[PDB]
């Protein structure tokens, strides 16, 4: 029935919008500075960097921080999140575990295109704009972790998707079964599969002129791992040059084997 996965849909954005305090939407919004409500400052050098802090609230190595920051505040919002996923949290506890520790990365880079555009990416929160230039212009290592996600961003926000769309589609990265180490592969399976139909509805009444564009965003997961590949090799020279510096215990569990 149509109707059972309609409802399934609206959960998943309803749970999503309160999951995730910038969406899409308000993205946009922010990035298309026509709406002046409240326009971001702009970060494209030393100079935008210091004058930042001001009034938003080595270099290379502060990005680098940052970045973690942020990302360990998107794992918890994508914990909270995955928990609102029917039957998620009835699945075996090291298999939650599991699917979070494989999900996370792969979802963070998806809403991170949100927050992009060719040019730059928005931080803070919305409240500031860091250029893509700037960030390629870091010192030889922290110079150029960032472009592959701009690549993707470019790409994938192509499809267009909203954020009612992106809900559903976060939900089916997480509950994979694919992940290594799952110990109950089916009862996450029935659920992917019910949510796979889910997002197969919404592309197809939310886009009636997108043609095949269930199937060209299931082709953008093949993307996302080796973005998450590619992350963690670089992650790994960036600990041996800085001894005096270590990535964040969640993240460092996270990446504990993969
Ligand atoms: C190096 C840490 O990378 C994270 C993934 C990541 C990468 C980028 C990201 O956002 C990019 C935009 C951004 C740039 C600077 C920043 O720091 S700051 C101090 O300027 O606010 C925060 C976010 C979020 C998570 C990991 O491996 O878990």
């Amino acid at each position: 029935e149509s109707a059972d996965l309609r409802a399934l849909a609206k959960h998943l954005y309803d749970s999503y919008i309160k999951s995730f305090p910038l969406t899409k939407a308000k993205a946009r919004a922010i990035l298309t500075g026509k709406t002046t409500d409240k326009s971001p400052f702009v970060i494209y050098d030393m100079n935008s960097l210091m004058m930042g802090e001001d009034k938003i609230k080595e270099v290379a190595i502060r990005i680098f921080q940052g970045c973690q920051f942020r990302s360990v505040e998107a794992v918890q919002e994508i914990t909270e999140y995955a928990k609102s996923i029917p039957g998620f949290v009835n699945l075996d506890l090291n298999d939650q575990v599991t699917l979070l520790k494989y999900g996370v990365h792969e979802i963070i880079y998806t809403m991170l295109a949100s927050l992009m555009n060719k040019d730059g990416v928005l931080i803070s929160e919305g409240q500031g704009f860091m250029t893509r230039e700037f960030l390629k212009s870091l010192r030889k290592p922290f110079g150029d972790f960032m472009e592959p996600k701009f690549e993707f961003a470019v790409k994938f926000n192509a499809l267009e998707l909203d954020d009612s769309d992106l809900a559903i589609f976060i939900a089916v990265i997480i509950l994979s079964g694919d992940r290594p180490g799952l110990l109950n592969v089916k009862p996450i399976e029935d659920i992917q599969d019910n949510l796979l139909q889910a997002l197969e509805l919404q592309l197809k009444l939310n886009h009636p002129e997108s043609s095949q564009l269930f199937a060209k965003l299931l082709q953008k997961m093949t993307d996302l791992r080796q973005i998450v590949t590619e992350h963690v090799q670089l992650l790994q020279v960036i600990k041996k040059t800085e001894t005096d510096m270590s990535l964040h215990p969640l993240l460092q569990e996270i990446y504990k084997d993969l």
